[PDB]
């Protein structure tokens, strides 16, 4: 029984921000998050423009931008209206409540003010997304909650897997899926979002470990695939994030059925 | 056959930022890193000059000072040098290494640059630490892993744990001890911090909870507190310091024996 992505933006339960990142997938016809791992704002902006029709959601890791100003991510979110993508930084908080509700919304990044979506580990146990829902919560934003990690020795196993699930599923106002190798929860609601993807097999010297779409998408139920060095380390980047985006997207359409 | 802080710093595999840090804390007869939990520069740089003779650490979260440059981490470092204490940025890395790598010596922040120690989560796997150790060790930086959190509902617990352990006990040339709740490790070259402390009983709203310095450093055989809010709330907060100072002190000095 299982339902196309514009279905899933109509349950009952789905979260806001889940319901209009589901419907651009779906009128876009991409499953395809750019992992857009990049130290310049040029360079951002124009992969923002330049792969914004082809992509579902731009990834971020602010923290990693050499020119980072707000007035970039001003920009950024021009396009990603433009073009109909969600922003997703990539900030990983992982520390208790106190703190995360604090790196959230100040400091210089004022996450909160510009992301549509951030991601949590769950290891500081459920006060990590009382915190941020704090903030998030007024904002309208939503949170994404790590299950699997893609890299050699992760401990995101087991039990601690299930621990994310039902955290996430506690704290559904707020939490609208996962970062996953894999489908990690039977509630359709749920965004299942899985980074260590390339065409070709192999991974990175620093533990990163790849599967390809057809794997994660269609074998192990994910919905969408981020994709970093696959598509930016490539000489054209918009025919590679088109590959990436065929390849997620018939890999989904076959699974439906 | 515990040894003091002044021979630990000795031992043949200590490392050379463990080795400083266990010189001052003898030296200066204190055992506490104020977590120095604030938004403004000025707040940050006044309670590093006040309390600088009292603590042997100072832990930032960089990312919530509204007010962050480059100049502020200058003005830190000649308090570190003039009272002599040790610049914890508490990033709580938790990517993959290719990931951390980048975040830990660029962005805007430049934490490699300023930062005697960080930390890091075990969850990605030992490539977090790998990448972290392509800046670090360079730079002759030490890292701290996080074995155990204070916050209800950690899932940093048992195998958890003990992978934390001998995580660091394979990435020695980098890796100096612990964000615990207790003694982890049975190796003396590492070192051991606690966060959680207050003198008096009780927690937070969004999941800390709190022991005392006579609990954490004399019966669970830690090294260090770990203190935010039991001094910055506090009016006067050099008393606050000096009276958790002394407490941490006196836990260490009995349990020695
Ligand atoms: O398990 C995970 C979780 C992540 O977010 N990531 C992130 O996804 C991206 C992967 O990039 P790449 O495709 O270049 O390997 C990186 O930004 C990384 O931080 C990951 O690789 N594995
Ligand atoms: O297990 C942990 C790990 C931490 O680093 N921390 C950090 O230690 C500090 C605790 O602050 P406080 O004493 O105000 O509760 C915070 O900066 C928090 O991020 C913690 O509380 N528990
Ligand atoms: O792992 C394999 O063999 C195939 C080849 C390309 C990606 N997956
Ligand atoms: O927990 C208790 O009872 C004591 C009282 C102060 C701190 N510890």
């Amino acid at each position: 029984m299982e339902l196309s992505f514009g279905a899933r933006a109509e349950l009952p339960r789905i979260h806001p921000v889940a319901s209009k990142l589901l419907r651009l997938m779906q009128k876009k016809e991409t499953n395809l998050c750019l992992s857009a791992d990049v130290s310049l704002a040029r360079e951002l902006l124009q992969l923002a423009d330049a792969l914004g029709p082809s992509i579902c959601m731009l990834k971020t890791h602010v923290d990693i931008l050499n020119d980072f100003t707000l007035d970039v991510m001003k920009e950024l979110i021009t396009l990603a209206k433009c073009h109909e993508f969600l922003i997703f930084e990539d900030r990983k908080f992982a520390d208790i409540g106190n703190t995360v509700k604090k790196q959230y919304e100040g400091g210089i990044f004022k996450i909160a003010s510009w992301a549509d979506l951030v991601n949590a580990h769950v290891v500081p146990g459920s006060g990590v997304v009382k915190g941020l829902q704090e903030v998030g919560l007024p904002l309208h934003r939503g949170c994404l909650l790590i299950a699997e990690m893609s890299s050699t020795g992760s401990l995101a196993t087991g039990d601690y897997t299930r621990a994310a699930v039902r955290m996430a599923e506690e704290h559904s106002e707020f939490v609208v899926g996962f970062i996953s190798g894999s489908r990690v929860s039977m509630k359709p609601e749920f965004l299942h979002l899985t980074p260590g993807v390339q065409l070709e097999a192999g991974g990175d010297n620093l533990g990163q470990q790849y599967n390809s779409p057809q794997e994660v998408i269609g074998k192990r139920g994910s919905d969408i695939i981020i994709v970093g060095r696959g598509i930016i380390s490539a000489a054209d980047r918009l025919e590679a994030a088109e590959m990436y985006r065929k390849a997620a997207w018939e890999a989904y359409l076959s699974r439906l059925g």
